[PDB]
Order: C-alpha cells, then sequence, then structure tokens
C-alpha cells in the first residue's frame, strides 16, 4: 500500500544536473543521441563569469550540463556578488567531484511546492545539508541535501524560464530535435549498503517504500512520493559471476547514480532515431537478447502487442516485462562516458489507466530470469 | 628563402592528441562534427586500465582524444608494468592540464626517421625534455619535448597500426564518415612573448622561419621543416580593442595552442557537411563577413574562381586570400569547448605544384584587413 507519508509537498521531476569537464561537448553529444533541445544558456556571453551551464530539454525532461570556468575569472567575486547562476556551484566541489567520478550525475533535482520548508524539514528529520535555502531575483528557491556518494537531491519551488540568470535559446543553434523523450521515469543509485542508504533517504524525505528485489547481481528497493510520480530506486551489490553494482562502486569510486529512466511517448520511434545515430555519435545499446527472447514474447504479451508491434521490438533489441497491473518496454544504453558506469534506460508503460499511475508494470525485474533463460535456450 | 637547416629528418605531421575529461564524449562530438571515423581505441576493453584514448581519422589527419581512468584501477602497476599504451601519460598530469586549460591540445606529434636521435638532438640543442624516447613493441619510437606551455611536441619514429596496444576500429561503430578533410595543414600556438618561444623552438629544432605578420591584435612567425610540409606559427599579443590574443591567454590559464588547420580537398564540400551539422551537436561557425567581402572577391580571385564558386564561398561564409605564388580558401569555427580558447581553420589551397607546396598562398593575413575595410563599407 502507500501510505503518502511524504514529510513536505512534491510535485514532481525538475532536472538532473551532470558535471563535466566541458558542458559544450558533452551537451552536444547528447542533445543529437537523445533527441533532446538546446533551450537555456549560462556562460560567459549571458555574464557568467563562474561555470558553463547548458540545458537540454525533450517534453519536461530537463538535462543541465555545467563545468567551470578558470577561477581566475572570478576571483574578485564573493558569494554576495557572485555571477554564478547556481550559486551551489563551487569551483574545486566540480573539479573534485569529476576528478573522482568522470561524467556523472551531481544533482537530481525535484520541484516542490516550497524549497526553503522541504530543506528545513529534511535537515530537522536528518537530512545532511548541502547547499542552504537561496532565493534566486525573489522569483525561485533552490537548496540542496545529500542522497548517496557526492549525489545531491536538489529541490526547487517557484512562486509563478528555466533558472534566473539562464538565457533562452531559440535562435538558430536551438534545432528542435525530438526523438519522442518526454519526461523522467526514475532515477538509480548505487550504494555499497542498502539498508542504511534507504533508512537514511526515507527518513527525511518520507517517501514510501515502493518495491524491492533480492539471483544474479543486486538487490534494490524504491523510494516513491505520495502520487509515486518521483522513484528513487537504490542499490546495492550481491557478493559466479562479479557484481555489476561491484564494477560500478569501483570504477566510480563509490556510490552514485548508476542509471536515468527516460520515458517515450513512443519507445519504437526513439530507438528507431537513436539506433541510426549511435555510430554517428550518438549512444550505443547494449547488445539485444537472443531471438528466443523474441519468441517466449507472443506467449507473454500477445494480448498486448501485435504480431507486428512484437517483431519491432526484436528489430529494436527492446525488452518487455509485465506485472499484474501493466506492461513495460524497456531498453539500455552502453555507459554514457568513458567508465563504465552511469547508463541509460527508454522505457514505455502500458495500463494503469485512472493519466497513467507510477511505475506501471514496475522495473523490468523479471527480464533478468527472461534473459537468462532465453540465453540458454539459444545455445541449444 | 629556405636554408634547410632541421636539426634532424621531419617526415610529417602524424597527430594531435587532445587531453579531455571524458574522451568518449568529445571523440563522438568531433566525429560527428567533422566527419572524421573512429579508427583506433585503447581502453578498458584493450586491457588499458590507465587511460581511455580514441583515435578518430580523415584522410592522413588523426585526432587523439585520451582522459584518465580512476588511478585505483593501476595502483600495483609501475612504469616497467604499466598497461598505458601511452607511456608518457600520467594522471595527475593530466588532471592539472584539464583543470588548468580545459580542453585542448596536449600533444602536437610529428613523424620522424628516428625519435630517439630526435630527442637528443633536441635536448643536446635545449630542448625542455618531457618524456624520454620509449620503444613500443620493439615496432614504435615515441619521445616528448616541450614546445610552449603545456603543450609538448612528439616524435614518433616507426622500423616498419597506429601504435602499440592500440586496436583498430572496423566494427559497427567506425560509420565511415569522410567530410573531406585529410591532412593538418598547421597549428598555431599563442604564449605570451613570441621572440623567446620562436628563439626556443628554431633553436632545438633547426626550422626556419617562413613568414610574419605584425594592427589588429597580434604579431605572429612560421616556423616550417625542410620541405616546409611542417608548418607551427606562434603568436604573441599586441596591447582601441583588446588583444584576442590576450583574451586567449587569460581564459587557457597561459600559453597554448590556439587553432588547428584543416587542409580539405573540397572545401565547398567540408563546409556543407559541417554547416549542416552545426545545431545538431556539430560544430559553430564563425559570423559570415558582410556581402561587402563577396563583392570586392571578383576584382580579386575572379581570374581564380568562377562566379559560381564565388558565389558559392558567400554561402558558406568562406573567406578568400592570396599571396604571389597561391589563393587561399579558409574559414574558422567558434571555439571547440566551454572556453574562448581553441578553434578550428578549415582551408584549401590552389597553386604552387612542382605535389603542392606547403603554405601555398600564405595564412590568410590579406582578410584581416580585408575583413575591417568591408565591415566598414557594409556599414554604409
Ligand atoms: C547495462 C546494464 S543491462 C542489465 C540491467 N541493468 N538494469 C536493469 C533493469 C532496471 O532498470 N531495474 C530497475 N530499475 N529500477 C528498479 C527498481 O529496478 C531491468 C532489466 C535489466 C536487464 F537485465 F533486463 F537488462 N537491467
Ligand atoms: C575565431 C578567430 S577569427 C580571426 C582569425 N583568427 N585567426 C585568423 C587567421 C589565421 O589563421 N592566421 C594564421 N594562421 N597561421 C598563421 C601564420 O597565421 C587568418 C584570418 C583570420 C580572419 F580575421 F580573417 F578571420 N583569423
Ligand atoms: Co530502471
Ligand atoms: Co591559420
Amino acid at each position: 500500500k502507500n501510505p503518502k507519508s511524504d514529510k513536505f509537498k512534491v510535485k514532481r521531476f525538475h532536472h538532473i544536473e551532470f558535471w563535466c569537464g566541458d558542458a559544450t561537448n558533452v551537451a552536444r553529444r547528447f542533445s543529437w543521441g537523445l533527441g533532446m533541445r538546446f533551450s537555456a544558456k549560462s556562460d560567459l556571453s549571458t555574464g557568467n563569469m563562474v561555470h558553463a551551464s547548458y540545458l537540454l530539454t525533450s517534453g519536461d525532461l530537463r538535462f543541465l550540463f555545467t563545468a567551470p570556468y578558470s577561477p581566475s575569472l572570478s576571483a574578485g567575486e564573493i558569494k554576495p556578488t557572485t555571477t554564478a547562476s547556481i550559486p551551489s556551484f563551487d569551483h574545486g566541489s566540480c573539479r573534485s567531484f569529476f576528478s573522482s567520478h568522470g561524467l556523472g550525475v551531481r544533482a537530481v533535482a525535484i520541484e516542490v511546492e516550497d524549497a526553503e520548508s522541504a530543506f528545513s524539514i529534511s535537515v530537522a528529520n536528518g537530512a545532511i545539508p548541502s547547499s542552504p535555502p537561496i532565493v534566486l531575483n525573489e522569483a525561485v528557491t533552490i537548496a540542496e541535501v545529500k542522497l548517496y556518494g557526492d549525489v545531491v537531491l536538489r529541490y526547487v519551488s517557484y512562486k509563478a524560464e528555466f533558472l534566473p540568470g539562464f538565457e533562452r535559446v531559440e535562435d538558430a543553434s536551438s534545432f528542435p530535435l525530438d526523438y519522442g523523450i518526454r519526461r523522467l521515469d526514475h532515477a538509480v543509485g548505487n550504494v555499497p549498503e542498502l539498508g542504511p542508504a534507504l533508512t537514511y533517504v526515507a527518513g527525511f524525505t518520507g517517501f514510501h517504500q515502493f518495491a524491492e528485489f533480492t539471483e544474479s547481481g543486486l538487490n534494490s528497493a524504491v523510494l516513491a512520493s505520495n502520487d509515486e510520480m518521483v522513484l528513487l530506486p537504490i542499490n546495492e551489490p550481491v557478493h559466479k559471476r562479479k557484481s555489476q553494482i561491484q564494477t560500478y562502486l569501483e570504477h566510480n569510486e563509490g556510490a552514485g547514480l548508476q542509471h536515468l529512466a527516460l520515458m517515450s511517448e513512443d519507445i519504437f520511434r526513439t530507438l528507431r532515431e537513436m539506433r541510426k545515430r549511435s555510430s554517428i555519435g550518438g549512444f550505443d545499446f547494449m547488445p539485444s537478447p537472443p531471438p528466443t527472447y523474441y519468441q517466449n514474447l507472443k506467449k507473454r504479451v500477445g494480448d498486448v502487442l501485435s504480431d507486428d508491434q512484437i517483431k519491432e521490438c526484436e528489430e529494436l533489441g527492446i525488452l518487455v516485462d509485465r506485472d499484474d497491473q501493466g506492461t513495460l518496454l524497456q531498453i539500455f544504453t552502453k555507459p554514457l562516458g568513458d567508465r563504465p558506469t552511469i547508463f541509460i534506460e527508454i522505457i514505455q508503460r502500458v495500463g494503469c489507466m485512472m493519466y497513467q499511475s507510477g511505475g506501471c508494470g514496475g522495473f523490468g525485474k523479471g527480464n533478468f530470469s527472461e534473459l537468462f533463460k532465453s540465453i540458454e535456450e539459444y545455445e541449444k
């Protein structure tokens, strides 16, 4: 059941922020690979002497890419006089994050009714503060607490266009790419120990348990907001083969964000667009499951997807899972950067109409075993 | 004249190495933006636990992109047992370079007849050593000396496929992009003081002076090898407006590589391909000169380019210059990464046939004044 125990009012996922070495090159690659439009900037051309920040959007999904300039450019600034548009930014914190983890998510940002209250209530309830509430242009409020490793949960609230200090991009370079991605479905963390992480985060949010999974690799559990639109799964390693969660922890130098699942309104169109671009600057995908996996498909989702929809899953390497309430189409990219750490999931859910309920169809845990068997079935 | 005073045998430009935060994302962006094929790799999948290195090629042009892994992955290695394919690499040097300069060229690499001799002769003649000669798999030899700032000149020689330890990419991800770029024409450095830099480099190479320029921004001079195929211009600031060389030095935190000029066998095809991709992950170009610039074109190169070739220059924003021996088509990108530092020039030269002689048509110094006047002519 859903106890609806949120200690403050959470509205939805707002944005994800990557900390980069060069924000330009990462953002250009992600834009082309995922079909996200360049929609706002904050950099030297807008008067920001501290950091370069570029925002990509597709539907409601917002990806922010931030890198530091030379500290010499802002050596005369103090926090009261800063040109930074994100006043929680720090040159040394950013360099230390990137040197330790490589390219990765620094901030999981959620929109709340009041960011200052959500911060106070969180820290009162055990959250480790990262950046106190700061009010931008008397219009937006931002605050940050630690989530896991060097990832922060960022609260944002509005009185009433991304952030103050960001300039809209609607010019020539704002080409309207769109491969169908529409919003962030869930954001998954890897930690060394699940219990303490779950206890910590659920303690300061009031998020309730949504699901759990406990025999190849990991144990996980999901925290959700009251309407279960904000979904934060957390994984730990399970010590034949070496845990992929452990591989993550070793190459990331500890806990951090493992994958972002992005909802598509038409996953077949998204995967056709993304796959056409894999070899020309885009993203590569994990190897497709054997044909045996797609033979077992008609017997499990033949009532949900036509033979034509099923055959299109096989062309594209799409995975399908199903619980008692919904059906799930999913697929995974290879890692986004140099290290075998963060990757992206594309998903589309069918069912649970009331709008669609969060988590409709689960998270594809059934595909672990469905993949292990269909692999052994094709070796024959 | 050309004294042909090379203190060792230089053959040609071999490659350019970028030091990055994430080599994957920079290399994917450059590949798509410039039309360069992914042709070799050295990373975790090849057994390199130290650095990720990806090589792009177009014609004879080779761009190498390298980033460090976590040092923990190779904590048990020593230089005699290293898994690095480029043994001059150092984690701390790479992080310090990138944190200080952002994305930029670390190595200008030239092919010589014998890299060990070229290193010895260079250091004997005043070169500051960076990495002593190392022989890779008894097949290739590599050595490095300081060029300017934190840029090194890298010598490479072969007894007889890029480097030992690199695996060829000819698979699916090796899509054969090609927009016409064929080789590196020249590589330009910015320093605070031209004289000492010129004296230093010409001292240890024997490269001779090829050209010079001394009233908007800079003074420069060109060093060339005996056949004038290796061309290394160096700029210094000239202290109405602020020197763009000084802007470079401030945002780069000192001297470094300013621009790479890449020869195209068909600059009109290259610029059409690159411009179609500017807004979808590729490179942006500097703003085009006014129509007045292209009206003055028929009167200066009307004997070299048809009215149709001239009008195509205007569509594409291409600049044209001409000395007593050749004609030059050129254009400049905006900076390649976050900072207003490094950028790329595309060029194509017409004339000086004997093969074509290096530097045929000069370097476009006439376009500075030709641009200043044609701008004032269009304000009218
Ligand atoms: C490149 C790694 S591929 C292996 C792999 N990695 N993650 C997954 C997931 C997944 O997202 N689980 C999840 N998300 N939130 C919760 C809670 O649980 C489903 C299926 C597979 C697969 F094994 F079927 F591919 N995965
Ligand atoms: C984004 C900056 S645009 C301004 C600009 N920056 N560099 C140039 C060059 C140039 O490459 N000179 C050179 N190369 N080797 C030597 C020696 O000399 C020619 C023309 C112009 C221009 F002013 F005409 F554009 N430039
Ligand atoms: Co998932
Ligand atoms: Co040039």
